[PDB]
């Protein structure tokens, strides 16, 4: 299957298939930005947190230009356009305005800034927030599949067969474990760090085939269209990070975590009403949350330990008089299977749960060779020329301009 | 590589792809039926209008029943549903109401009656008009492709490879001839009599590459959807054949040929206003026919020769003072390249032309081998009770009860 293709790879072998070969959350955010913040500028920057061991030494610069440049030639196909307008997404129709789809029909990834620096690549995307946000996933994809490709370059047909066979076996074992929890609800979130498109596709097919109803879909829009699965995702920290950087006063900065919910609710409802509160600390978030936040459908404890984070949300729901059995907790992050089973077994019957399976699903070839990790990202660095920042539930793991981080930390505070 | 496919083809190898692997006009008609004649019953009968050549000796009955059975297993796919709702057809958006599509989303082919006799197969589909109409095409494609597989079951890799190779060269040489008339407009219309699904797909691709802009589309909606081509088609004889057999008053009958136009024009308009006169003889149709028939976009002479039938309909507009240069004639009655070329040069610049290329396009292997084609149909037999009849524009090729055939003949008359 896939082991045969790698070997068979003459022309360019494009990593990014189409403009919708990205995560669903990116499309919902894009429409919100297009509608409510079309004048805002936002820079996105690629960052290799694993300074150890270069990257400009594993990926030919020109191969990089080739893939990135190809991605810039992509356009919404006729069928993709029709599918976005007529398909049902979170049980709702027309979440995508015809006007917005029209704008998207002519959109194309914009210019980028690339340069080598200490065996590392500096990749930045400048311009209107609505023109740069879609660059994030594609860029990480191109880099990831290029590292994997380049690695397996030497490998011979036979070696590849053993490599992929052992990875399928490693993947399927995890399925047999999850298969033991029928009430489990899990979806795919591995586009961003996939070992490659084809492999992600195989993984997604193995999930639906192996746990049936327990598998609620994939966040990869192209794959959801191609195999008739539900597209999954709501929003990311990008939202709060930017609206917070747009704030000029204390009143505005304090309001920004809640202002994003208002903007989000102007376009979406129902099951899309999921709160992501850890950007500037969940404790600070819940303590200053307007009561109406308690009526949203669920929460996403993203940066804290699953159990501790979940219980914090539940305690708040009790405080507000809401029944947590009616609410949902969406765990995503990089949880491995053990985290998923222990988390599930712990909260079962007390609240609704949903799990996101990312890196650990779409990129676990660890001992499958007869190979490196790489903590790579492409977050928002600034908005309208001011530093975008993220002080998660673990302040020490903050993101962005150190001085700004300090300002936010001092402003929002941090749990003991 | 249709050859490699044939030899390498254990379980059932289904011929009918999906519910939309049919002619577009069938879906337009079906809707009209679903909205104007939902209670009327109509039977369809497969008839091999060829004494010589016994299909029972070529096609295995059990195989046939398998193909037929699998077909009624098919349902609209999630994507076909969305595509039919959001794609733009003859210039209009959502030509298919949500009500109708919700119905078709549940539809499945009814039961059939297969009887063996005198070396031939008898196939009848009973039920409501709207429940049998879709059997026509699928049935024809099943028999015809079974004929082909049956005739190639004893070939063998190389023998098959030469056969197709020469079939392709044959096709392409025809393409070469047609690209000489950059002004011709030709569309694919060979679904019911295609040598096979893959072959048709190849012929449409070659036609698209060869004459470029001269190629206007395909009547096969599945192909239209897969290749982003325009779906082509209007209405067929089964409309006036049923509104006739349903008539009772000697007056009601004489108003049958025009009642259909009144109905069709109530759901459709624009370029879909193509008159299909030969039903009970063009001349008769024209002698009467309300003034407004002359406001339609064009005619489709189906039973008379191209030139003869064309002038006949043009000399009508003339007297009706309507300018023929703004109208259209559509010649889709199984013509060959010469017929297309000869007919084109004859009417050039005098009127708008459109050619429907069927059998000769998708089933021409004449001398490509390193079985003899037959004339089979599956028209309307009866409606609610009364027998259905087709007094075409050539009494020697009528259809239905020979008795009722003479009544209609006597009621409408005859030209030559």
């Amino acid at each position: 299957m896939t082991k045969t293709d790698i070997a068979t790879r003459w022309k360019l072998d494009p990593i990014v298939r189409s403009l919708i070969d990205t995560d669903f959350y990116k499309l919902l955010m894009l429409q919100m930005i297009w509608k409510l913040y079309p004048e805002v500028d936002a820079t996105f920057s690629l960052i290799n947190r694993t300074k150890t061991v270069r990257l400009a030494e594993e990926i030919d610069e020109m191969e990089l230009r080739e893939q990135l440049d190809h991605a810039r030639t992509l356009r919404l196909s006729k069928k993709e356009n029709i599918w976005l307008a007529g398909n049902t997404f979170y049980g709702r129709s027309q979440i995508f305005e015809p006007e917005f789809l029209s704008w998207l029909s002519s959109y194309q990834l914009p210019e980028y800034e690339l340069f080598k620096r200490d065996g590392q690549y500096e990749l930045n995307f400048h311009g209107r927030w609505m023109d740069t946000t879609l660059w994030e996933i594609p860029a990480l994809s191109i880099i990831n599949e290029l590292r994997s490709r380049s690695a397996m370059r030497s490998l011979g047909y036979f070696t590849l067969d053993v490599l992929y066979a052992r990875a399928k076996a490693k993947m399927w074992e995890k399925v047999e474990r999850l298969r033991e929890l029928p009430g489990l609800r899990i979806s795919d979130f591995g586009t961003r760090r996939r070992h490659s498109f084809l492999w992600q596709r195989w993984c997604v097919e193995a999930l639906k085939e192996g746990i049936g109803p327990a598998f609620t879909g994939t966040s990869n829009v192209l794959l959801a269209m191609d195999s008739d699965l539900e597209a999954v995702g709501t929003n990311a920290h990008e939202l709060p990070m930017v609206v917070a950087a747009l704030a000029q006063t204390n009143e505005e900065l304090a309001a920004a975590p809640y202002q994003v919910l208002k903007d989000w609710n102007r376009l979406y409802g129902g099951n899309l009403l999921i709160v992501l509160p850890d950007a500037f600390g969940t404790a600070a978030f819940l303590r200053n949350a307007p009561e109406w936040v308690a009526d949203w459908t669920g929460f996403r404890p993203d940066s804290a330990p699953p159990i501790e984070g979940g219980e914090k949300i539940i305690e708040w729901w009790r405080k507000m008089g809401r029944d947590p059995r009616t609410k949902m907790l969406i765990f995503s992050d990089g949880l491995d299977v053990d985290a998923i089973v222990d988390t599930y077994r712990h909260f079962e019957g007390r609240v609704r749960m949903s799990f996101g399976w990312g890196t650990n699903l779409t990129n676990d070839f660890a001992g499958c060779a007869p190979l490196k990790p790489i903590s790579i990202v492409c977050k928002v660095s600034d908005a309208n020329g001011r530093p975008a920042v993220k002080l998660s539930d673990n302040p020490q793991k903050a993101t962005g301009d150190p001085a700004e981080v300090e300002r936010y930390l001092k402003f929002f505070g941090e749990e003991d």
